[PDB]
């Protein structure tokens, strides 16, 4: 059917076609090698990403732990103190009552000496 | 005129299947670049998520730590207060005892001298 000359032109078409297809699969290649490797830089940062996230998420529950350690132990001081301040308030209003019917006392004591010092004064 | 019509038809047959195979090489380093291109943007979407949310939960910790040293200062600041008022009532506290202590000598010596006063005059 076809000739010598027929089929060397074909042969050198074929060949072309080759050539071709061999720099698509060699540009494939350099491609896909990128990419691969692109999804290792990817995949090493988000794993950083999540280790991080999981290393600041168990020392914050520490230091919650720590602030309510902290929390407690200044609020009970302020608790005793400010108790301490009402029973305080309280022994000196009881001081202080009990100090003006001292001088009442003494006023009183005071007046009987006067009068007794007057009837000396006579006999 | 080296070859004869049925050395080149035979190689004719020898570059088809070459490019046969060329192709479904690269029918095949299609796929595997275009399922490379699609892993990368699915990590880079999530990336972009996971940093969005690091960004809120950063801003919302610098703020709440803000209010968590407020308290702290504000509990504290009362604490301060209140050992003052201890220490400033009890200093008021011992000088109510000294003169508590004072009134009672003074009543005790008032009384003995009433009496010697009555036995003057025999009442």
């Amino acid at each position: 059917s076809w000739s010598v000359k027929e089929l060397e032109d074909k042969n050198e078409e074929l060949l072309s076609e080759i050539a071709h297809l061999k720099n698509e699969v060699a540009r494939l290649k350099k491609l896909l090698q990128r990419c691969l490797a692109a999804n290792q830089e990817l995949r090493d940062a988000m794993r950083q990403s999540n280790q991080i996230l999981r290393e600041r998420a168990e020392e914050l529950l520490h230091f919650q732990a720590s602030q309510r350690e902290e929390k407690e132990f200044l609020m009970s001081k302020f608790q005793e103190a400010r108790k301490l301040v009402e029973r305080l308030g309280l022994e000196k209003l009881e001081l202080e009552d009990k100090n003006e019917e001292l001088l009442s006392e003494i006023a009183h004591l005071k007046n009987e000496v006067a009068r007794l010092k007057k009837l000396v004064g006579e006999r």
